[PDB]
């Protein structure tokens, strides 16, 4: 009883510790202190707080190691503060849009979970994809927030050999993952496949990669065909919103369309179908908050990709509870 | 880097596991379980939900050990879970008024934190005693929480003999205390002060024991006058709110009040102004969030208790983060 009161105020409290963390976020408290303002009175004079009130909020992040030290020798980063930081490749995008949009999506959870419409449809009268596009500004906030997960695309090219090696990266929206593969490997050569008039933003996030003639864009429907010829084909987030006919089709498009030995990578959150992690199942219901999204289970997608035609080799987890799933021809 | 990420990560999406239990709680799962509805199907008609979105719910609450089973075989409440029942002395109705006033009270946390206002008087347009005075419904809930705390009570008379003793409870409120100290030492006789014109609460929670003359009710200040010749005197949760002068004129009205080898007994959360644990300093500036109010170090309680011609024979640690400190006439 003891041990589990005290789990369960751990876990009912666990929001106000996300408030913390969003308000340090919010003041920029992580870059303040790396650039030396590192005392309760200087970092309240610097946001417009009150010393007491610093002291009390850098108490309780320190208390969880998100920043050290104290006020008088000086408050420092962690590694995990460090990550706050307004610096390329940072969560800070995405601390602040999920402390916001997020927040507020998780708000009406009871009768989201209820009815079936999202708490992100619920908080804001519209479906998230509408809204990123109504919303002015939303979509380059949640473009910044997403880039955190540039942590799994950044493993990928340390598991899988590109080198010498052309990809297809098949509804690649931003590029983010083929600029990721190609940063990493020079020799490597990219195509994106995305809808007609969809290439804008993937034309100026790979600017300089497209000037170099290491990738180029191609406008497409995926269902009907796939540029020829790959070695690897990344399908990224891709699978989870296509039923079990359009899988065929995108499956099938692909292993006629590679290089004889081509691959078929899947890159996606799969739940586990016994013992699934904590943090998977928990991404499993934020799907559903944010946009009414559906998670297969691992068995499911390998079983899949067999009735496309398909032998599974390779099975690896990635950073943020994602899996890459590598298959050759069958 | 990959540990920092994984670090960050669980903080800011530890909100959405708040919500999920206090999803759990406001749809009473914990009382349908127990009663044996127990399969996604069954829970779904039960609560107007869908079978798919129970089992996702399920799926995570499992996954973090506050449920178990499956919907197969059937799920079952964990000591976790128990403790969300519709029953006596669960925390039931706390996990209800946190994940809804206090949820609020969190959403404008920055701006809380910056200004100087409680985040619950941002929110409410409202000061949060004000309020609670002023909604007669929300004063209740708000007490049916704080019996969460109960557990904390029902170990001092585990702690200090009671047994053929009198006790002061020195601003005693709604009287609970006072209630888990006669019900657990049915020969202790005890008075609870308050001010006059507030007993209403405590004459209706104290009944029984009123009518068995076990305990009776004083109105009037504690700080001009507290009633003589108890052999214990508990100051719960009472010293937090007093300063410097007003601490003093108390703990000199207790000292010379109480019976020979008498006990000032101070129920109080202190944190540890060295290491402090994690969740003290949560609740710190939580009880910031909600009222503007603070906690004192256990050290500057120590030393308010010796200015006041007290010597400390005791410090016990309590559940949920509350302390003891028994202190005789120095």
């Amino acid at each position: 009883n003891l041990a589990a009161a005290r789990n369960l105020i751990q876990v009912v409290t666990g929001e106000w510790k996300s408030r913390c963390v969003y308000v340090a976020t919010r003041l920029g408290l992580a870059d303040l202190i790396e650039s030396g303002i590192d005392s309760d009175e200087t970092l309240a004079a610097a946001v417009g707080s009150d010393a007491e009130r610093i002291h009390r909020l850098m108490r309780l992040l320190v208390a969880f190691e998100i920043f050290q030290g104290d006020t008088r020798d000086g408050y420092a980063n962690t590694p995990t503060s460090h990550l706050l930081r307004d610096v390329e490749g940072s969560f800070r995008d995405m601390v602040l849009f999920y402390g916001e949009e997020f927040h507020a999506a998780w708000t009406p959870a009871c009768e989201a979970l209820l009815s079936g419409t999202p708490g992100f449809e619920l908080a804001f009268g519209e479906d998230f994809y509408s809204y990123l596009k109504r919303c002015p500004d939303a979509g380059r906030r949640f473009l910044l927030a997403m880039k955190a997960s540039n942590l799994a695309f950044h493993e990928i090219p340390r598991l899988l050999d590109f080198r010498g090696r052309s990809f297809v990266d098949v509804g690649g929206g931003s590029g983010e993952l083929t600029k990721a593969i190609l940063q990493a490997e020079p020799s490597a050569r990219g195509v994106m496949l995305d809808r007609e008039g969809s290439l804008g933003v993937a034309r100026d996030n790979l600017s300089s990669l497209l000037a170099g003639e290491r990738v180029s864009l191609v406008g497409g429907d995926m269902l009907q065909e796939v540029p020829s010829n790959g070695d690897i084909y990344l399908l990224s987030r891709i699978i989870g919103d296509l039923d079990e006919a359009a899988s065929l089709r995108l499956l099938g498009n692909c292993r006629e369309a590679m290089a004889g030995d081509g691959r078929v990578v899947v890159i996606e959150r799969t739940i586990s179908a016994s013992e699934p992690s904590p943090m998977s199942v928990l991404w499993d219901v934020h799907l559903f908050m944010a946009c009414a999204g559906r998670h297969r289970t691992t068995e499911e997608v390998v079983d899949l990709l067999g009735r496309g035609g398909f032998a599974v080799e390779r099975i690896v987890d990635l950073p943020m509870e994602t899996r890459m799933i590598v298959a050759a021809r069958a």
